[PDB]
């Protein structure tokens, strides 16, 4: 099922009102996690960063070439789990560089997380990084329709 | 339609992890805002307080006054919802227990709906909501369309 991800940039206009810009993106809900909507501020994690942020962040993790990390500290599902335990309301992996991560997550072996675990690639990941990379405050609204 | 609201208390466990306690509550989405999901930190707002910056993305909770308490209200209850979004609310949850007439007003159809959810809660759920909000600091609201 498709995860409709809205990524919102924001600047507090001087008087308290917010100026925002929204970009709508898409990934899929993995079997590894729940298929629910979720939302919160984006934290960009390095994939090795998962071996205190305020509760309810949306982890964004750009996975790396499998041959960069030969004996990885955890499985990609393990990494997501650790994120949640550390207060993530959702995890979005950019699997552009680790396309086999997908089959690994959808392997349906452990029963799922109660939070979403979304995978993104191609154009949408590029845009997700285009935004994340440049702006401190960005918000993710992950929507199951 | 029903708004399925999970309120989550939380505090850090001594090792980086979070200990949490979750409470599932219900309200309805009103025609004044979308019927979508939304999540964020609760900010309890006095109803007269929509007439100081908050981190974008908060879920405002507003317990409405007995109508005879506010004779000259700065805004319609939809106006306060709308003002809250503009100040970075991701959703508004009104406790309507003391002002049941606000429901009919919120569902009026007259103005465009907000792109954010505007939920109302009453009776028991709202009690349970304020029970958590008034005591607990560090409360996250997850509002869910199913």
């Amino acid at each position: 099922e498709t995860a409709f991800v809205e990524v919102v940039l924001f600047e507090s206009s001087p008087n308290g009102d917010y100026k925002t810009h929204t970009t709508e993106l898409q990934g899929r809900f993995s079997r590894a996690g729940a298929t629910i909507s979720a939302e919160g501020e984006i934290v960009q994690m390095h994939p090795l960063g998962l071996c205190l942020y305020e509760y309810g962040w949306v982890g964004v993790v750009k996975l790396e070439q499998p041959e960069m990390d030969p004996k990885p500290c955890l499985t990609v599902l393990g990494k997501a789990k650790r994120a949640v335990q550390r207060g993530a309301t959702a995890v979005i992996f950019d699997v552009s560089d680790n396309p086999d991560a997908v089959e690994q997550l959808n392997q349906g072996l452990e029963d799922p997380l109660k939070r979403p675990v979304v995978y993104m690639k191609g154009m949408d990941a590029i845009k997700l990084m285009n935004i994340v990379n440049k702006q401190k405050g960005a918000r993710a609204r992950i929507q199951h329709r």
